[PDB]
């Protein structure tokens, strides 16, 4: 939809703390620090896929609004994740070990705005059309 395409990163913020209080360790922190993925963004009837590619690490999730599915994570987290849109904004919560976090997707100009939050943490991704 307004979320569909091909999306490139082009800034992060405060990934790597975001990623510590995600109990994240230094290898993979190190190889999702400077990754600079692709995010493509899909739908086919009632299923939104999302593929996020990059050079050291690939993952897909595909999810229908409101109903959890079982994820595992880039970082290795078995997660149980539920997807919803909410004035414009995909937002996603992954569960597990019950802790949570969350990532809002948002469509701001042209950009795709990703809001990850874990605690007190609070990391901003900025995709661009590729
Ligand atoms: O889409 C993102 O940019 C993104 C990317 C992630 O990791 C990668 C890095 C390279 C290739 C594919 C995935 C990631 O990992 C969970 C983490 F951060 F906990 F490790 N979380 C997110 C996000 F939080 F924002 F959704």
């Amino acid at each position: 939809d307004a979320f569909v395409g091909t999306w490139k990163l082009v800034s992060s913020e405060n990934f790597d703390d975001y990623m510590k209080e995600l109990g994240v360790g230094f290898a993979t922190r190190k190889m999702g620090g400077m990754a600079k993925p692709n995010c493509i963004i899909s739908v086919n009837g009632d299923v939104i896929t999302i593929k996020t590619e990059s050079t050291l690490k690939n993952t897909e999730i595909s999810f229908i609004l409101g109903q959890e599915f079982d994820e595992v994570t880039a970082d290795d987290r078995k997660v149980k994740s539920t997807i919803t849109l909410d004035g414009g904004v995909l937002v996603q919560v992954q569960k597990w070990d019950g802790k949570s976090t969350t990532i809002k997707r948002k469509r701001e100009d042209d950009k795709l705005v990703v809001e990850c939050v874990m605690k007190g943490v609070t990391c901003t991704r900025v995709y661009e059309r590729a």
